[PDB]
């Protein structure tokens, strides 16, 4: 009979397919269709490896502009595309990647490079041995003959990326069990009524769903759980109306914003927002009441966000906290596609971020984020804590691998650790005016450890002390190489700042750097400037920046 995909559904491996897959690299796909990679084929086999059968795993594809040519102006203008595949496993597995029959053999580089997964080449295919881990893995497979140079940094990156998201099975806390109370399971196609349903749980089983570019998933006040099953592909954006103790989004399905134009404004027919009013449609949105709420986000893959990925509405955001795990953001080619907000007390781990703006937004206290892989695009720092002076303390960001960066100029506000200017006076974040800070606020007890920047990188830090800084520690940070000196994105700095109202000088206390390396060179106080390119620390703060060797 004619060939057909064969998927796995057993205790060791789960893969899925879409019969409405559409090969398309220039226009929007049909409402009920799913853009599929025409370049990469992926199959998975549970070890031990043998002549046994390999199971097909659907490879999704995201492209800049989502097929809307008039939206390309809102991207960086690169021709890069991003493909990815997800599967669940509970045992070591071999991932077999195949390109078309006419493609020549080419070695690959897996990022993060610290994974060191066994790789073998045979039968015009690439075999990667992915070990099982309860936290799973999220990595990039980069073919040497697919690398291109991104101007003006010259960064060497895949023209057609392929991401592999291997995740653990779903337990009863992330998957609606049989007999789950008061649930609703919409049929494939246009999804209606969720904004008025009396259901508590919305279940998206395998299939394709869409809300169009002029509506989104507004969930009624009774909905406290939305589930995206592995094999479910939902075109839309989520907004909870519930003010309950917990609102949750889980499952390993996909939530895609590809039908929305950049900066789509829900209050204006979803047309591009007027005057950068900051009302672009978020992929995750909620609204607080007068009581605490926890946002649990687990397993989901978000693709093609039309604006910031997430923000909660409310006068007091101190009552919201997040619990994020095994989550990914892909195909975020548009500008201002920020990573998630990590509200007070948040625990975020095992995440993959493709972002063209603020990545790890350190705006709240008692936050812990670890095991993150980031494909930083061309705008904003990897870590952001500028824009507005704040009282923030007790933060730990650990094990963050920035596998790529492609900045272009100083105006992009480049840097691994950055704090841009005050948004109220410098909307684009860059200004020589450093007298709008707040001497009455302090960011304290911050730890950024085990950060790794692969390939060419921007500056270690570009920090505006818009409020006092105290006890900030950088422990273990490796930069493989620096971007070109000519694009002015690699020199680190920290200018002296002053209080907006009384002119009191903002203070910096105990800012330590340890285990900082550039390529094969260890950075110390002696070569901090000449090799580490740290030459912009204000003389007033120089004595507060310590190199622990
Ligand atoms: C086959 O794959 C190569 C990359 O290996 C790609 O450049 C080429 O366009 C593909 N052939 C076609 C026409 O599908
Ligand atoms: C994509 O852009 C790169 C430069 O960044 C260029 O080398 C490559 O030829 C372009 N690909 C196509 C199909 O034009
Ligand atoms: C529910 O959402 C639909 C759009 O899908 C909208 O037309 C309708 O007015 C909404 N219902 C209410 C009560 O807001
Ligand atoms: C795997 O099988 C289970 C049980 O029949 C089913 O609920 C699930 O949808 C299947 N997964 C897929 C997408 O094939
Ligand atoms: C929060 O609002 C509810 C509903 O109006 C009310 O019953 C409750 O007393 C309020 N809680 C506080 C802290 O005032
Ligand atoms: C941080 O957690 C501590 C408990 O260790 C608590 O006292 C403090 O209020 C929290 N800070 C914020 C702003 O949530
Ligand atoms: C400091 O922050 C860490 C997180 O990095 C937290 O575990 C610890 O309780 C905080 N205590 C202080 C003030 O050092
Ligand atoms: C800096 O900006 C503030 C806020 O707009 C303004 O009040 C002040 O005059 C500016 N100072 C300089 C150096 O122009
Ligand atoms: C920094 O890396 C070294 C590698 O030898 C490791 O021993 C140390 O624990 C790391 N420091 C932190 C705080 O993770
Ligand atoms: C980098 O950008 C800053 C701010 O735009 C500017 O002051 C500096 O001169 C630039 N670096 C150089 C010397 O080109
Ligand atoms: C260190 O890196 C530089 C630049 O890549 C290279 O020229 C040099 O040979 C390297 N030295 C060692 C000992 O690896």
């Amino acid at each position: 009979r004619e060939f057909m995909a064969v998927t796995a559904n057993n205790s060791q491996l789960l893969t899925w397919w879409h019969n409405t897959g559409e090969i398309n690299t220039q226009t929007p796909v049909a409402d009920g269709n799913v853009r599929q990679s025409g370049l990469y084929s992926v199959k998975v086999q549970t070890t031990p490896a043998s002549s046994s059968l390999y199971y097909d795993s659907f490879v999704y594809l995201a492209i800049p502009g989502n097929g809307m040519s008039d939206q390309l102006q809102y991207t960086q203008g690169y021709n890069q595309t991003q493909a990815w595949t997800s599967f669940l496993y509970s045992h070591d597995a071999t991932v077999k990647i195949s390109r078309n029959g006419s493609s020549a053999n080419s070695n690959v580089v897996i990022r993060p490079t610290s994974l060191n997964f066994p790789v073998r080449y045979d039968n015009q295919s690439v075999y990667i041995t992915v070990p099982y881990s309860p936290t799973g893995y999220r990595f990039s497979v980069e073919f040497d003959d697919d690398l291109i140079s991104l101007a003006p940094s010259g960064a060497r990156q895949p023209e057609n990326a392929l991401l592999i998201f291997a995740s653990p099975f779903e337990n009863s806390s992330t998957k609606p069990q049989p007999g789950s109370p008061n649930s609703i399971a919409p049929a494939p196609g246009r999804v209606l009524g969720l904004n008025t349903t009396s259901a508590s749980t919305v279940v998206f089983n395998p299939g394709v769903y869409y809300f169009t570019g002029h509506d989104h998933m507004v969930l009624s006040s009774s909905v406290t759980w939305v589930y995206f099953a592995p094999g479910a592909y939902v075109k839309g954006a989520v907004e909870f109306l519930s003010t309950a103790s917990e609102v949750k989004a889980s499952g390993h399905g996909v939530l895609s914003g590809e039908q929305y134009v950049w900066y789509a404004d829900p209050d204006e027919g979803y047309q591009k927002a007027s005057g950068a009013n900051n009302n672009g449609l978020r992929m995750w949105r909620g609204t607080l009441g007068n009581s605490s709420q926890t946002f649990v986000l687990n397993g989901v893959t978000v693709s093609a966000p039309p604006f910031n990925s997430m923000d909660w509405s409310g006068n007091s955001l101190d009552l919201i906290t997040c619990r994020v795990d095994d989550y990914k953001q892909v195909g975020a080619f548009y500008g201002q596609t920020d990573g998630l907000e990590m509200y007070p007390g948040t625990i975020l781990q095992d995440v993959f971020y493709h972002t063209d703006d603020d990545g790890l937004k350190m705006y709240y206290s008692n936050v812990t984020a670890r095991n993150i892989v980031m494909w930083k695009e061309s705008v904003a720092p990897v870590v952001e804590f500028g824009w507005t002076p704040r009282n923030t303390e007790n933060v730990l960001f650990d094990n963050v691998d920035v596998i790529h960066q492609a900045y272009a100029n100083a105006g992009n506000n480049p840097g691994i650790f950055g704090a841009v200017n005050n948004y109220l006076y410098a909307p684009d974040g860059l200004s020589s005016n450093h007298s709008t800070g707040n001497s009455n606020m302090t960011v304290r007890n911050i730890t950024w450890s085990n950060f790794r920047a692969e390939g060419s990188s921007s500056a270690l830090f570009r920090i505006n002390p818009i409020q006092n800084l105290d006890n900030i520690s950088i422990k273990n940070v490796s930069i493989e190489s620096f971007e070109p000196l000519s694009i002015n994105t690699t020199e680190s700095w920290m200018p002296v700042w002053y209080d907006l109202n009384n002119g009191k000088q903002i203070t910096v206390t105990d800012f330590s750097i340890e285990g900082f390396t550039v390529g094969n060179t260890t950075i110390t106080a002696s070569n901090a400037a000449s090799v580490g390119r740290i030459d912009g620390v204000d003389p007033a703060y120089a004595g507060s920046v310590h190199y622990i060797d």
